């Protein structure tokens, strides 16, 4: 007659506590046994929702508990295609000295740089090249980094990245 806490719902507070920024939450959910992988049928894990809303402190409480750097949701995105997208600069650094995968593919073929330069993120764009992306990357629509900055009118970007390559 031995009760055990819910697993399942400490994995559902842990997400919220990961993208609300609530850190010491975060610290306490997996003290309790939540796992810090954790996700739901969208795939994203507390480590996703972390580097989508910016909370660098929980990003780094996470990867410390054992977070996959690599998680892929049900699009096929990792953290760092979601940092690159949303524009969290210090995330992206930390996802890549983490393993993060630099050339990682989303399910329309996408990378993280192609996820910045839509957005005109330079500083992240600058970073991703300098940790290999591959700047010649196409997705599955044919385009490349260089290609989606031009198309939504990122011309400063595409300045950029025509000379390299």
């Amino acid at each position: 007659h031995h009760h055990h806490h819910h697993g399942s719902d400490l994995g559902k507070k842990l997400l919220e506590a990961a993208r609300a920024g609530q850190d010491d939450e975060v610290r306490i959910l997996m003290a309790n046994g939540a796992d810090v992988n954790a996700t739901d049928a969208s795939g994203l894990t507390p480590l996703h929702l972390a580097a989508t809303y910016g909370h660098l402190e929980i990003v780094e409480v996470l990867l410390k508990h054992g977070a996959d750097v690599n998680a892929i949701d049900i699009m096929g995105s990792t953290p760092l295609h979601l940092a690159a997208l949303i524009g969290h600069l210090e995330i992206v650094e930390v996802l890549l000295k983490h393993g993060a995968d630099v050339n990682a593919v989303d399910t329309w073929g996408d990378t993280p740089l192609h996820l910045a330069a839509i957005m005109g993120h330079l500083e992240i764009v600058e970073v991703l090249l300098k940790h290999g992306a591959d700047v010649n990357a196409q997705d599955k629509f044919g385009k490349t980094a260089f290609d989606i900055s031009i198309d939504n009118g990122n011309e400063d970007l595409a300045e950029i990245l025509q000379k390299l390559n």
